């Protein structure tokens, strides 16, 4: 692709996290912690998945950002609304304000409902997100394969300012540890 000239500086924003969540203080890695992490209940916690929002918001443009997957089993990564829902259980859906894709289980899958399988050939250590606000499009690539694409969600209804979204995963196997890294620019 050709979208890397709307490269945005993502950073994340500790108060909507998880409060089992590190986030690094470059505010640029995010980790689920071995208990909870010693920080205040808010409205704008995640409270039952160990989800994360940037500090940035868009309600125009186009931007691009990269994220670091390497070795974890499970993610969400994508947009939201600014005003989703922060407590209790919800599916990641464009009807509930969410714009993602995940890996589970050894499957990728698109955040439609229900959800779609996607067909990926080389496991991606990074993800491109690709947002034209204007065009109601949301775009996902594979870094590690030559920026080939992963699924693209078009006739998006935003219908709000959007931030970038994050879930690093339980870790109830041991084997999904590790961060994830907003890479550099
Ligand atoms: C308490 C624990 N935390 C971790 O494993 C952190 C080191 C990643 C946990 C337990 C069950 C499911 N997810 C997480």
């Amino acid at each position: 692709h050709h979208h890397h000239h709307h490269m945005v500086h993502i950073t994340l924003d500790r108060n909507t996290a998880n409060s089992w969540l590190i986030i690094s203080k470059d505010r640029r890695q995010v980790r689920m912690g071995d208990t909870h992490q010693n920080v205040s209940d808010n409205k704008e916690r995640f409270s039952n998945y160990p989800m994360v929002l940037g500090a940035q918001r868009f309600s125009s443009g186009k931007m691009y950002w990269e994220v670091d997957v390497t070795q974890k089993e499970a993610w969400d990564l994508g947009v939201c609304r600014d005003s989703v829902q922060r407590k209790g259980q919800f599916s990641l859906s464009p009807e509930n304000g969410f714009w993602t894709i995940w890996l589970w289980q050894d499957s990728y899958e698109a955040g439609t409902s229900p959800q779609t399988t996607l067909h990926i050939q080389v496991p991606p250590c990074q993800i491109g997100i690709f947002v034209d606000y204007e065009a109601g499009v949301v775009s996902f690539y594979n870094i590690t394969d030559h920026g080939s694409l992963i699924y693209t969600f078009s006739e998006c209804v935003f219908a709000g300012p959007l931030r970038p979204f994050f879930n690093v995963g339980f870790n109830y196997s041991g084997g999904n540890a590790a961060p994830l890294k907003l890479c550099p620019l």
